[PDB]
Formats: structure tokens, sequence, C-alpha cells
């Protein structure tokens, strides 16, 4: 199964952000909320904003924060690129051990959908080559993170903005960089073509041989290059040599080196399944990595 | 359209490690009782043919460890009901939910909390099978992870996980310790039964297509309760029940495609197969989405 982290450290965090009269969620950390900063616009400022102008015409009292039942104090507030920070009096006591951390394309991560502050489902994701996420986002979702947690130490690598007109998800890390070629601005925006995660599904193979599976391996073998000049046919992404070094584990724990592994799945684009199921899929799965597939 | 699973920290604060001589499993920590599965005072030969009554006789408190992360929790008494052990310990827990425990039916959805040695791994969205078992992902060390749902406040618990059948499905209890399926709490040899695909859920998440962009399926055509059951029996499908219908009335008022047209929708699809089409993404047709989980 495709779990997400145990989202409980990240629910204590969730809070209510208000301006105005636009809400959305915040992200309490330490004495810190963390939320988009098109918390300040109205609906005539989406197309245009200017947010450097939103948001000197902002007092602290403008900013309402509600952590459950308990209004937060905001005494201060900045803007770094696509979030705003607004200082609160208080310190968050459910603070967990965490960091800020900027993911790329491939990687997986788990996402906590909140509304008026308040968690709501939990799921994992992985980041496409486009940058986008194919997520499940209503009205009201911004400010929901997305996450991973290792020893207790919770990671923080996506802030919830905006959904594009394919029904895919944008969003920033959590010092308010867009991830793609993105802009916190209603204006006519497309995500780029989307591809699938070659190596994930590769890396995922090899789980299934790790299972019990075999029934996909061939006798055949391939170059690097060939590889990729028949996948690319698929919409796959292209495989490089640091993919190729990553599988190498894999490679050594199945006795099947990564090109032999590579044919297999060349074959498999060709054939389809003929009714059968991989792991517990129809599908070529690729949103486990190569480090989730170890773990 | 993702698989959801309820966000799990009102639960990660109950589960603790329990221990009896040299087997280590799981346990749900509520108020001054812990429960987990009877078979944690089995050696890893009681397995083959407990008697359960003789080893719990057998039993006093200090064979059972108990620790909830760093600290030793106290067990001053132990009692067993039905499949699940309970352990009266020191301490009533503080992070203890508004709960309740609940049996749930087939083709009911919850989410899972997978634990090992007392500490949560991962969440998942589950279906309790038609045959009663679970398509979970258990290793070792698994036992005494919980199923459960929430509704605002309140957290449901309905699954207590205990086995893995060679399908590579699961097999539990609720929290009564009653089982769900024809097993039983022994290594020896048991099968899932056949298993069938969850109609009513099937039809929910159809729904779900269209309130979504989804609507190539649909089609001029209707079909009856008797004709689509037969359609339903031939492809090991959950035969469709009045109630089923019933349950996805808002649904079908929600978007003016009466339950008897989707499922000409629903028998079309599993004839001319899906046509490389695609659903909402899914090749197959998901079916562990219930009515209610659409609607929300
Ligand atoms: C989809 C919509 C056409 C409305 C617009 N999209 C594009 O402008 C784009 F196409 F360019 F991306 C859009 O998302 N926004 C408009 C506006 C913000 C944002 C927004 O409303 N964000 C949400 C947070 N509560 C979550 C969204 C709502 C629906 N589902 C989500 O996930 C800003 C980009 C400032
Ligand atoms: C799979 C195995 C052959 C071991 C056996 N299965 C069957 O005996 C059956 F086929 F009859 F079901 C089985 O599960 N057990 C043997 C024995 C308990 C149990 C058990 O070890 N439970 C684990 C709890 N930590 C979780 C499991 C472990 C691996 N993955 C899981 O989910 C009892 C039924 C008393």
């Amino acid at each position: 199964r495709k779990m997400a982290f145990p989202s409980g450290k990240v629910e204590g965090c969730m809070v209510q952000v208000t301006c105005g009269t636009t809400t959305l969620n915040g992200l309490w950390l330490d004495d810190v909320v963390y939320c988009p900063r098109h918390v300040i616009c109205t609906f005539e400022d989406m197309l245009n904003p200017n947010y450097e102008d939103l948001l000197i015409r902002k007092s602290n009292h403008n900013f309402l924060v509600q952590a459950g039942n308990v209004q937060l104090r905001v005494i201060g507030h900045s803007m770094q690129n696509c979030v705003l920070k607004l200082k609160v009096d208080t310190a968050n006591p459910k603070t967990p051990k965490y960091k800020f951390v900027r993911i790329q394309p491939g990687q997986t991560f788990s996402v906590l959908a909140c509304y008026n502050g308040s968690p709501s489902g939990v799921y994992q994701c992985a980041m496409r080559p486009n940058f986008t996420i194919k997520g499940s986002f209503l009205n009201g979702s911004c400010g929901s993170v997305g996450f991973n947690i290792d020893y207790d130490c919770v990671s923080f690598c996506y802030m919830h903005h905006m959904e594009l007109p394919t029904g895919v998800h944008a969003g920033t890390d959590l010092e308010g960089n867009f991830y793609g070629p993105f802009v916190d601005r209603q204006t006519a925006q497309a995500a780029g073509t989307d591809t699938t995660i070659t190596v994930n599904v590769l890396a995922w193979l090899y789980a299934a041989v790790i299972n019990g599976d075999r029934w996909f391996l061939n006798r055949f073998t391939t170059t690097l290059n060939d590889f990729n000049l028949v996948a690319m046919k698929y919409n796959y992404e292209p495989l490089t040599q640091d993919h190729v070094d990553i599988l190498g584990p894999l490679s050594a724990q199945t006795g099947i080196a990564v090109l032999d592994m590579c044919a297999s799945l060349k074959e498999l684009l060709q054939n389809g399944m003929n009714g059968r199921t991989i792991l517990g899929s129809a599908l070529l799965e690729d949103e486990f990595t190569p480090f989730d597939v170890v773990r």
C-alpha cells in the first residue's frame, strides 16, 4: 500500500488565518504562522495583485489567527517570496522537531488536506516531473502542507496555493518559492506535459521482484540509450546515469542488473499486463521512490 | 480524486508496545486498559494449536511488559474478551480521545494506522472486503495495529490486526475480539474465500467521476436489478440490493443519473471493457470508496 506518514505531528500545527473576508490555513511553528500570501487578496486583486502594496496597508490586527478555539495575537508580519510569516505572541507548544526542505520532481511526501485550519484527510503524493501535484484540494485548502517524517523529524516540503486548469495542483516550499514556472496570480497558466517517473517504476518493479513476482522479467537487456529512445515514446522520463546508480543497491539485492530491468519495462510497455497485476496494481506505479523501496 | 485516510493523530497517542515473554506486538491504550491480540501470550510453538484459557491462567501481571514510548506501564490486571487481551495498567492514558468500539460490515471503509514496536509507521485507507479480509500491508510485528473512522470528534475503532492469509490479504477482529470472517487465531492452514467487487462502491465512484469531469461512460440505457445481478454474478461483483439503490439516492438526486441508469453504464463497462479509456485515472473500477465517502 501507498502509505502516508502518521499526521499527528502536523495536525498540532494547523491553524486558521483570516484577512478580511479571505480564510485559509496556516502552519504554526514556534512563534511564527506561515501561510500563502494571497490571503491578503480580495477577489478584485487576484488577477494582478501587487503584494507589496497590499501588504504595506495591513497592520497586525488585520490578521485573525485561530488555533482551535484560541485566538493568537499577531505581533508582526513579513513576506518571504510567496509566503507570509505572521509573528505571534505564543510559541506553539506542539511544535515538533522540524526542518524546511525543497524537494525535487519524483520525490514523495504526505499531504494533510485541511479546511478552516482543521485537518480533513491525509494521503501520499509524488511531485510530478512538471512540478505539479495530483492532489485533492478544494476551496479553502490553501496553506495545507506536504511533509515527510524521518526519525520524528518532520521535513516540510510543500504549501498549497492553487489549482491549474487540468485539475493538478501547484504550490511553494516553505520559503515561499514555487515549484515550477507558476505564479500566485489568477492568470492563464498551464502545467507542462506530464511524464511517468521512470526511476520510480523501476524501483517498484524491483519491489515486486523482492516480493514474489517475476512473471514480467525476460531474457533481454538494453543499452541505456536504446531504453530511453523507446521509453520516451511512452511519455516516460529519460533515465540518467544517476538514476542507474541510485538503483544499484536494489540491483545488488535482486541480482537483476538495472538494464535488464529496463528491458523488462520496455516489454511491459509494449505488451501491457495481459490481465495481470504487479504488487496490487494493474498500472505501472510511479509514486514509490527507490529510497521508499528499501524502507 | 485521492483515497484519503483520516488524520491519525488521535490514534497515534494510543499506541503502545506489549511484550509477553519473547512475543512483541502493538497495543491500544485507552483510559487505564491496553487492548491487544490474545496470541501475544503464545510462544512461536503455542501458535500451532493453542489453548488460550490454559495459557492465560498460567500468566500473571508480571508476564506482561507494556511500554508507552520511554515509559513502562505497570500491568495490574489481565483478562480476555474473545480474541483480545485486556491489560489493566497503572495509568490512564492522558491522550485518550473520545471513542467508541464499533463493528463494521463488508464494503465499509476505514483508516489503518500501521504500527511496529508500539510506534506508528504509516496510515492508509481500506475497505472491508466482501470475504471479510483486508487488502492491507502488514508485516511481522504489525499485530495490534487498528483501523478506525473519525466523526467530528469521535474515534470509532473497528479493526484490530491479527494475521495474514496465504493470498497475502489480512484478517482481524473488532475491538471486542470478534473475528471478521471465518478465521481463527491459530497458525494452521486457512484461506480467504473467493472475493467479489463491492458493487455499490463502484457505483459511488462512478458518481464521483460524474461529479468531477468524466461523463463518457454515461449512456441512454438502463437495466433492472434482476438483469444487472446476473451480469454481477458472471463477473464476481457483489449483488446489488434495494438498500444499496436507496443509499445511492443522494448521488442520483445530485447528478440526475438514476442508479439503474448508472448500472447500465457499469454493466457496459464490464463488457466493452473500458476501451483504453480512463475513468478518474483508474484502469479498473475502484470499489474502496463508499457512498458516504464520496459525499464527503
Ligand atoms: C482554480 C482557480 C481558477 C480558482 C485558480 N487557479 C488559477 O488561477 C490557475 F489556473 F492559474 F492556477 C486558483 O487556484 N486560485 C486563484 C487565486 C488563488 C487560487 C486559489 O484559489 N487557491 C486555493 C486555496 N484555498 C485552492 C484552489 C481552489 C480551488 N482548488 C484549489 O486547489 C490565486 C492563484 C491567488
Ligand atoms: C503469516 C503467518 C504464516 C505467520 C500466519 N498466517 C496464518 O497462520 C494463516 F494463514 F492461517 F492466516 C500469521 O499471520 N500468524 C501466525 C499466528 C499469528 C499470526 C501473526 O504472525 N500475525 C502477525 C502479528 N504481528 C502479523 C502477520 C505476520 C506476518 N504478516 C502479518 O500480517 C497467529 C494466527 C496466532
